[PDB]
């Protein structure tokens, strides 16, 4: 029931991720230089690297909140992509199904820890 663990779980998952070739693309921002017409579909760039400085800052209060940043990676790929069968959005979607098979044990111990705690 501890209710700390999130954050080392969540490091030790973002060290995955960026073992992984999947992720190369979305390690950090978006480069406007590679696509231009970015920031006119995309509202709100994201990337791994922004998420680690933000967990590693402190800056997250549950790993709800990291796993909306990093739902929001995926989602942007899905917004940006010209096709549902291009390069770039197929790694996403490995790497969307391999973070939502890690992320489901963290969150699901982190609200039992917090359920105990308030019992
Ligand atoms: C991480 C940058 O995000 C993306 C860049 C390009 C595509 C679309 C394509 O294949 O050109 C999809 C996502
Ligand atoms: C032990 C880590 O194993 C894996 C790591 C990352 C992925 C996700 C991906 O490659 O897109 C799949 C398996």
């Amino acid at each position: 029931y501890d209710i700390q663990a999130w954050k080392k779980q969540c490091e030790e998952l973002l060290n995955l991720i960026f073992q992984c070739e999947d992720s190369e693309p979305f390690r950090q921002p978006v480069d406007l230089l590679e696509y231009p017409d970015y920031r006119d579909i995309i509202d709100t760039p994201m990337d791994f690297a922004t998420v680690r400085e933000t967990l590693e800052a402190g800056n997250y209060e549950s790993p709800m909140e990291l796993c909306k940043d990093v739902r929001l990676i995926f989602s942007n790929s899905k917004a940006y992509t010209p096709s549902k069968r291009s390069r770039i959005y197929s790694m996403s979607l490995r790497l969307s199904a391999f973070f939502e098979e890690h992320i489901s044990s963290v969150l699901s111990d982190y609200k039992s820890a917090l359920r105990f705690h308030k019992r």
